[PDB]
């Protein structure tokens, strides 16, 4: 399948190179896997969801997206015309407050929740947690991330927006997830965007057309922007057998374009996700 005119994240990972406008896609497209958007809430009524979002969890007074962010991110998963894997199931899981804030002890129960959670949903081809969020440094939130991995979901984490060594980060710093850098349209790194030892993969995060509330759309950049093209590529790749949630990381680290961005400090992986269609 090709999608003409894409948002130019997309078009960016089915492509070796820059500056292509078509995203090219198996017809697959992640049908029969699931995405947890652990964030502030997702406007499931969205068109361009199509019915295939729902929320299952809120540690609020009420379910629903009043910022925007989660919504955005969950677009860049599976919206029809803005995501990755267009055929995905999304669950929303609201532990960020309208304000975007979230203490980290609901972000703690939120993932503990997922790693239950999933065990009643129908996933066949595998289970992906997306969480672009993130603070200073505590091994009580990156252990809650790697509980979560080690369940058997697939976890990618955003790397911060700070420009700093994401070490200093959590759940950043957790080595056993998948963390996730920012890359601009011109593949330079993201002016914000962390790096450091502990990154895996990048993703296209500067300018990034997504989903937003009251059934509008917007661009706005963030790590929190290229960690949902991660999970949305893990997301297509587990439905096509090419590997499973244990390994997906590692499997897009393989098959990333290798050295094709600029201003990776010396230390940081110089890989950018991509997904290897060939018609
Ligand atoms: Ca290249
Ligand atoms: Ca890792």
């Amino acid at each position: 399948a090709a999608q003409t005119n894409a948002p130019w994240g997309l078009a960016r990972i089915s492509s070796t190179s820059p500056g292509t406008s078509t995203y090219y896609y198996d017809e697959s497209a992640g049908q029969g896997s699931c995405v947890y958007v652990i964030d502030t809430g997702i406007e499931a009524s969205h068109p361009e969801f199509e019915g295939r979002a729902q929320m299952v969890k809120t540690y609020y007074y009420s379910s629903r997206d009043g910022n925007g962010h989660g919504t955005h991110c969950a677009g860049t998963v599976g919206s029809r015309t803005y995501g990755v894997a267009k055929k995905t199931q999304l669950f929303g899981v609201k532990v960020l407050d309208d304000n975007g804030s979230g203490q980290y002890s609901t972000i703690i129960a939120g993932m503990d929740f997922v790693a239950s959670d999933k065990n009643n949903r129908n996933c066949p081809k595998g289970v992906v947690a997306s969480l672009s969020l993130g603070g200073g440094y505590s091994s009580s939130v990156n252990s809650a991330a790697a509980r979560l991995q080690s369940s058997g979901v697939m976890v990618a984490v955003a790397a911060g927006n700070n420009n700093a060594d994401a070490r200093n980060y959590s759940p950043a710093s957790e080595p056993s997830v998948c963390t996730v850098g920012a890359s601009d349209r011109y593949d330079r790194r993201s002016s914000f965007s962390n790096y450091g030892s502990v990154l895996d993969i990048f993703g296209p995060g500067t300018d990034i057309l997504s989903t937003w509330i009251g059934g509008s759309t917007r661009s706005i950049s963030g790590t929190s922007m290229a960690t949902p093209h991660v999970a949305g590529l893990a997301a297509y790749l587990m439905t096509l057998g090419k590997t499973t949630a244990a390994s997906a990381c590692r499997y897009i680290a393989d098959t990333a374009n290798k050295g094709d961005l600029s201003n990776i400090p010396f230390g940081t992986v110089n890989l950018l996700a991509y997904n290897n269609y060939q018609a």
